[PDB]
């Protein structure tokens, strides 16, 4: 087999080989035998010189259009002479040149990756095309510097490279939602030729954040006289997720007792906590309960918060006077110290607001004695004479130590007999 | 201050204290002084024995109805004597007993936790109620043995416990979707009393699985004569998620070239890959393309798979005989060795299916000569005499080396002249 190598895309008139010498034809015989290539197609690309007997390129040859991705491109040639008419055979090897640069069919590649994609997941990329073969084909892929993505290039069944995008670090759309990358494919030509593609990565949102309250817990003070409809506090919570998944609404915890719901209500949009009814420090001095903020995701994320409402005592009770026992009538002969009445006082308020003092006018022949807390006896403190006064209206005044103090008035009526 | 402790729910006649001796009353004069409890309410629960002067329980006292959740329960008592008329005061401390067991308001508690909940996330639980106070109130919560959940119990300023369920290890609904737990609350009484609640936690599904092919790649061999509509392979992929997120459908990759789409089709539900048109080993010997499986989730998860289809050569071409040149007429005086015809053969099949041998009948005065691959010249091999035979019909037979071989027949017609 006579084999001539010649590079593809060679100019018209390029020397391939001297077939006349290799077929053992005489030079003078060459001008007579009129050696020519047989076959209509091959006459477009090859020609035989009548003077030298050289096989020459007629029209440039494209190896890619002829053999595609085959490793070797060999063109069998047949020749004809006259006198006598004879046929000869030779093979022309078309040697590949690097007339193709790597090129991605689309130069804009867009990937949408979920925010919760696990590191180690591979994402396919469309590979560049290089119609050349051998070392002139694609030799490596490159990915521009970044912090979350790397390249994982796989070799498929024939030995072509298949590039895949590999997630190295977890994503977080709340920190970075978009990545702009450049992907490069380079062949092993001399010099290497390359082509690039722009890779835009989008991070899709997951509902991975619960709402966050402004403070971890709230403690509030309110006077027990506060009217219904007063705003105690406005709860604020934020959620960084997108759309309804970042939309915060407020409510009581599911386990909130009705004793809380009776006095407090929570506006679902504004988070304003209002007072719904009368408070009373004397019955309950504080309330502890939990509230929650929910996002509008499906399903929803929840966050709880602890609320404490402290009541402040108000001096809303005047002292209560109990006259336990009462003489009614007293002999004018009674010795000083005679008990006229037993008196008890109570004030339900706290601290100084509930501390009671008792008094009567000085000018009376009576006095107040106390042996135990909040207990007073009304006794005679001087002599009595019916002819002077037949009866006494003894004005008793109880007062608490609030500011200002509140007073209670009670009159003990006492008849005097002989 | 005279203070007597007495446990709540004590029977009638229980000894509280010797008030007379603490009030410093003469022992011989009790029947005269007639020490008595003052106040209608306190007279329902306490009475003074006239002979001994001891304060006794009349009707049993409920500490819970009196003080609720307060730590200390103190009842001021007032007493009255006659001869002389006097008032005395003492305090009774009502001591809590352990007459309340812990009790959850609901015996069935249900939690729905997302499969992708991060470890360390907390979930509220409805606390049990124990109306007692002090050591008789709830002292600890317990959670049955398990591997993913623990308790995080918070202590408030008054001593109330707030139980929270704490996720310790990551969940996976594809491995276990339901957890059955019992939650227990115990007080610190002697003996300790407790109550339980049934806790059912369910794991909600996330679309965290892409479909999985049975094999990482498939390689198929098919004869180039295979008829249209033949099933080459059935792709199988599973997706363990729930609902549409676990429903798999098949398709070609988005970038699949039309030369592939023209010959192969993929049923979206069954995954059967069928043949759509004629194959030809002589023009194309293999096809490589990617297929994908998508679930019905929103957004959809997909996994790609690489397919390679290799064609097998069939002996579907008999050799082709080309008679390049033919003398047609020959003089009987011509010397042996004269070339009568030029013959080239070709068979497009590969291997033994494409190797051609040539022959002619033995008895003829002709022979076949070959100087180049697949080129034969028909020459005279003996003397020729016109008077004997004026013309020859030379039967040339080409055969390939297939089993069974395929043959081609061509006759060279030759006239002889004088
Ligand atoms: C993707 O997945 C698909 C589906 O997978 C299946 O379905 C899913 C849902 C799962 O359950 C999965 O586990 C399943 O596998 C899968 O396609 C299947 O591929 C299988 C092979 O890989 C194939 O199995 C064959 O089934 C034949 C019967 O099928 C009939 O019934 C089924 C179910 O009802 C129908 O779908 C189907 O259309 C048919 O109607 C079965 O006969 C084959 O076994 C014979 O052949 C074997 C090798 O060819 C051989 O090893 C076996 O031993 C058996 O050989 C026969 O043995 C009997 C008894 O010994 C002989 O009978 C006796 O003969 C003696 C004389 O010899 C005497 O006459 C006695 O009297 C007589 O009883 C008989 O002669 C033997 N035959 C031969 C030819 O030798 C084989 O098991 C499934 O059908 C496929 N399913 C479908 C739905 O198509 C794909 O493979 C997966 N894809 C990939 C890429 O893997
Ligand atoms: C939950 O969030 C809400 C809302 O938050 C606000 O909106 C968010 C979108 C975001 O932007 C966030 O940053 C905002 O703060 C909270 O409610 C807000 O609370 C703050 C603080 O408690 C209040 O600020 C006060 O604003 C008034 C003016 O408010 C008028 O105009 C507002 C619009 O700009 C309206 O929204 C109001 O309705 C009202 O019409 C200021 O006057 C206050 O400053 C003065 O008083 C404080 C002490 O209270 C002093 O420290 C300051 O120095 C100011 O004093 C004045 O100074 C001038 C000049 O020196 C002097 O001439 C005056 O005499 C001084 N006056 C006095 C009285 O000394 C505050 O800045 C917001 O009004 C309130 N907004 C709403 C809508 O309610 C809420 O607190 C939060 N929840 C929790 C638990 O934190
Ligand atoms: C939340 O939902 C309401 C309707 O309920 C809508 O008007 C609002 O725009 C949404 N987003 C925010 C941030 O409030
Ligand atoms: C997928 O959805 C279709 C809708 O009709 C249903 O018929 C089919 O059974 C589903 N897939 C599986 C694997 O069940
Ligand atoms: C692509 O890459 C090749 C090799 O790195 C370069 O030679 C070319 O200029 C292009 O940048
Ligand atoms: C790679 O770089 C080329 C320019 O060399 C661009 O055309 C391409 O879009 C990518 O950025
Ligand atoms: C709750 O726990 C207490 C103390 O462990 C038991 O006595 C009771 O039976 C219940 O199981
Ligand atoms: C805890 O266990 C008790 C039985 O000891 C049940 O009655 C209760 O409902 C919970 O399961
Ligand atoms: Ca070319
Ligand atoms: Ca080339
Ligand atoms: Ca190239
Ligand atoms: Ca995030
Ligand atoms: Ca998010
Ligand atoms: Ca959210
Ligand atoms: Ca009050
Ligand atoms: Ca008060
Ligand atoms: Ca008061
Ligand atoms: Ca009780
Ligand atoms: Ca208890
Ligand atoms: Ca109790
Ligand atoms: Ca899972
Ligand atoms: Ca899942
Ligand atoms: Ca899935
Ligand atoms: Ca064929
Ligand atoms: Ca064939
Ligand atoms: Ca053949
Ligand atoms: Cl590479
Ligand atoms: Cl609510
Ligand atoms: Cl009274
Ligand atoms: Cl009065
Ligand atoms: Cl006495
Ligand atoms: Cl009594
Ligand atoms: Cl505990």
């Amino acid at each position: 087999q006579i084999r001539y190598p010649v590079p593809e895309e060679s100019q018209e008139g390029t020397f391939v080989g001297n077939v006349a010498q290799d077929f053992l034809l005489d030079t003078e015989s060459l001008s007579a035998r009129r050696l020519q290539v047989a076959g209509e197609v091959n006459q477009r690309h090859f020609r035989v010189d009548l003077d030298s007997g050289a096989l020459l390129i007629k029209n440039p040859i494209d190896r890619e259009a002829l053999c595609g991705l085959s490793a070797s491109c060999i063109v069998p040639l047949e020749f004809v002479t006259e006198g006598p008419l004879e046929m000869y055979r030779a093979e022309v090897e078309i040697v590949d040149v690097n007339d193709h640069a790597p090129r991605f069919p689309r130069q804009q590649l867009d990937l949408e990756i979920g925010e919760a994609a696990p590191p180690g997941q591979r994402f396919p990329l469309e590979k560049a095309q290089d119609a050349d073969v051998g070392s002139n084909s694609i030799s490596s892929y490159r990915l521009s510097s970044n912090e979350h993505f790397a390249l994982d290039v796989k070799k498929r069944s024939d030995g072509s490279l298949v590039p895949e995008l590999l997630l190295e670090k977890p994503l977080d759309r709340e920190k970075q939602s978009d990545y702009r990358l450049v992907l490069t494919a380079v062949d092993g030509g001399n010099p290497p030729r390359s082509g690039t593609a722009e890779l835009r990565v989008s991070v899709l949102d997951v509902n991975d954040n619960a709402p966050a309250f402004q403070q971890s817990s709230y403690r509030i003070s309110v006077l027990e006289s506060a009217p219904a409809g007063m705003v105690l506090i406005q709860l604020n919570a934020s959620d960084p997720d997108l759309g309804p998944s970042g939309n915060v609404t407020f409510s009581f915890s599911g386990h909130t007792p009705d004793r809380v719901r009776n006095l407090f209500s929570l506006h679902p949009t504004t988070g304003k906590l209002t007072l719904q009814g009368p408070l009373d420090f004397e019955s309950e001095n504080y309330y502890e309960f939990d509230v929650r903020a929910r996002d509008g995701g499906s399903p929803a994320m929840e966050q709880h918060c602890s609320l404490r409402v402290d009541l402040l005592d108000v001096n809303d009770n005047a002292p209560h006077i109990t006259v336990t026992s009462e003489l009614g009538t007293l002999p004018e002969s009674a010795e000083p110290g005679t008990v006229v009445a037993l008196i008890s006082v109570q004030d339900p308020d706290s601290g100084s607001n509930g501390d009671v003092s008792l008094r009567i006018p000085d000018h009376l022949p009576f006095a107040l004695k106390s042996a135990f807390r909040n207990q007073f006896s009304l006794v005679t403190a001087g002599p009595l004479d019916r002819e002077a006064r037949s009866s006494y209206d003894i004005m008793v005044t109880a007062s608490d130590a609030g500011n200002p103090p509140l007073s209670t008035h009670r009159t003990i009526f006492l008849n005097i007999s002989d």
